[PDB]
């Protein structure tokens, strides 16, 4: 493995960002290295440790986090003030208050990768470097293709069957609303069903091989309705900007000078290339490394590795 | 490290005249003894060659490969007229009569392959001894607007996807395919030998799980790309000559249930994407389902192959 060791963190946080908000801060590695903050998918998926086994902790003072309403931040599974820019902010509230200095080096995949470009764009000044992989910009067209069809549906049919399951037929022309309906209900037991059923959509198809243990964090109750919870939230709202916000020209202009690589599976099935590739194309003095047997996931083997690549080249910058 | 048999060169060409028009190019490898089988190269238009016979013990089978109207060494190359899955169906059976293979044979066949294999089934239920299937393809036109229109496999290889839309106005990109027929149909020769490049190479570009340069540069062939690319594009704008969804009506899965069978799919097929080889097996449980987990659409995919060999290797116990 590329990876560093296992590690659990020196210090940990409750910082309040709202009167209703609280997110919950793990530092990782060397409190005097070079300040980097992670963000986790989703959303509303959290960080765990493991995510912080891609810095070297002796190069980097490794910062996570989770996320509004996901992981250890409270409260759980909240809905109310869970925004786009309420997160971006929420990563300037912590910058400042780890007093981690005026910039930090960036690094997120899929829904984090959404967050890292939307924060860039939002604070180019305070970014270091970007470290991206399974781009997401929650398009309409991306969304489609994974939680609407036909897209990914045609790859795992015995997935989407499962996935469709607990929607009635009539309902099934708009997935992602009827599923935060659901989701958002009084009925508790529809609300754990399809945050089951919504989130093992999600694992079955997340890596090149179907790996069991990734299908069952979708039985775990606790992770199940946050996840569930958050993504169709923001799903629904189109995560809160424009179509296509994060691709236009203009925006793409304020991050084109910071420091990037992009890592994308080919068969990325949950994040399909064609978003990342675009981006390519706006944004082509960033470094776009494609993994041809890698599906979604940041653990596929061939990405893990440039992961890894890229935090210890970016560790270079001064 | 192969499973394939060895290169083989057949022992009997022929030429057989199926229509005024029409005239098959046939040839036999292996044992003229052994159990007959018939092997169905996909596109439709792709012809078959040498290397198919490889799937096959020399020994133990009397191998028949053949062209399908227009293709490969088949006359007159890339013709059009009187093409269709009809045409195709009733030639098999002009072949086995002509060959005195006897009344039944294994047929074998991958993609538009299994397309004419089905077909022939459901036509002619009692001359089949078995059916090998691989890539599984109806042409349901949500099975060709994921390939041909989007979205679709479009989203796993944009950068080929952007070659493919180039040379269609982009108010004709509605129709992607009847865009690329009137070109590869058309009267001026550089704009269908331009659409037949750019239609064959998507193809080429996406039927592996790594993308081949070997495969690729296949559509740089004019002789193969033009009749590859018109057949192709004849038959799926024609929707395959058949009711849409005809081949996965349960009347007619019912004709062919008894077939012993075997369906192997890669799992990432971006030219025929599972959904239909599972949709199939739901209808068609008599039949074993094979699943590559890290193959795309080719034949000679790792796993692929492997499986396939299994399969006639098992089939030949047949009796």
């Amino acid at each position: 493995t590329s990876l560093f060791a296992a590690i659990q963190p020196y210090k940990t946080h409750l910082l309040r960002v709202s009167p209703l908000h609280r997110l919950s801060i793990k530092e990782y590695g060397n409190p005097q290295g070079k300040p980097v903050v992670f963000l986790h998918g989703g959303p509303g998926g959290g960080a765990s440790d493991s995510d912080a086994r891609r810095f070297n902790p002796t190069t980097y003072r490794i910062v996570l986090f989770d996320q509004r309403g996901s992981g250890e931040s409270t409260p759980a599974s909240c809905l109310e003030d869970n925004t786009t820019q309420a997160l971006v902010e929420d990563i300037e509230k912590i910058r400042e208050f780890l007093q981690v200095g005026a910039a930090w080096h960036v690094f997120g995949g899929s829904w984090g990768s959404t967050l890292a470009l939307a924060y860039a764009q939002a604070h180019p000044a305070r970014v270091k470097s970007l470290t991206l992989r399974g781009i997401f910009t929650l398009r309409k067209k991306e969304l489609d293709f994974f939680y609407q069809g036909p897209g990914s549906s045609f790859v795992f049919p015995e997935y989407w069957e499962e996935y469709l399951d607990p929607i009635p037929v009539a309902e099934r022309g708009d997935m992602v609303k009827a599923y935060y309906e659901r989701l958002t209900g009084s009925d508790e037991k529809v609300r754990a069903e399809a945050g089951r059923a919504w989130s093992r959509w999600e694992m079955a198809t997340s890596r090149l091989h179907v790996d069991p243990d990734y299908i069952s964090k979708a039985d775990a109750p606790g992770f199940a309705d946050a996840f569930a919870r958050i993504e169709s939230h923001y799903f629904v709202n189109g995560g809160f900007m424009p179509e296509g916000e994060l691709l236009k020209p203009e925006n793409i202009a304020k991050i084109s000078h910071i420091p990037a690589v992009i890592v994308q599976g080919r068969y990325d099935m949950v994040c399909p290339i064609t978003t990342a590739y675009e981006l390519t194309k706006l944004w082509p003095e960033a470094k776009f490394v494609v993994i041809p047997d890698a599906g979604h996931s940041a653990i596929e083997a061939g990405t893990e590795k440039a992961l890894v690549e890229a935090t210890e080249e970016f560790a270079k910058l001064a």
